[PDB]
């Protein structure tokens, strides 16, 4: 079965809008998820679909960038360095439980080469 998505929604929780926390939005997620190899990671893998049953005794943090976006949209974070850590643990993740030069994998390496040219950008906290 799957376990419940990461939270995205927790009222007490600190939280901010931030200039860094708006470009992860507006450059850095906007840039990956219209890219060709953005669908797998659009939302949690549904392990029951794909008939994982191994995906979640093996990835037990899971992340992807359905629920980096709804975070980002519901303004859940503190400060920029959750989302980076939201996106390498989505990328790391999937290195984990995939093999080298599976398509997966090429797929993680082409939206991550994307994700380090925009965080190079990461403007300086107004
Ligand atoms: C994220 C993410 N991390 N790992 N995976 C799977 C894990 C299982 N793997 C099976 C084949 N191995 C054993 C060689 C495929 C990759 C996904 C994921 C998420 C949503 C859909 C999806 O569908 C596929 C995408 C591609 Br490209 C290729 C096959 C499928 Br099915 N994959
Ligand atoms: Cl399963
Ligand atoms: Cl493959």
């Amino acid at each position: 079965m799957n376990p419940p998505p990461p939270e995205t929604s927790n009222p007490n929780k600190p939280k901010r809008q931030t200039n860094q926390l708006q470009y992860l939005l507006r450059v850095v997620l906007k840039t990956l998820w219209k890219h060709q190899f953005a669908w797998p990671f659009q939302q949690p893998v549904d392990a029951v679909k794909l008939n994982l049953p191994d995906y979640y005794k093996i990835i037990k943090t899971p992340m992807d960038m359905g629920t980096i976006k709804k975070r980002l949209e519901n303004n859940y974070y503190w400060n920029a360095q959750e989302c980076i850590q939201d996106f390498n643990t989505m990328f790391t993740n999937c290195y984990i439980y995939n093999k080298p030069g599976d398509d997966i994998v090429l797929m993680a390496e082409a939206l991550e080469k994307l994700f380090l040219q925009k965080i190079n950008e990461l403007p300086t906290e107004e």
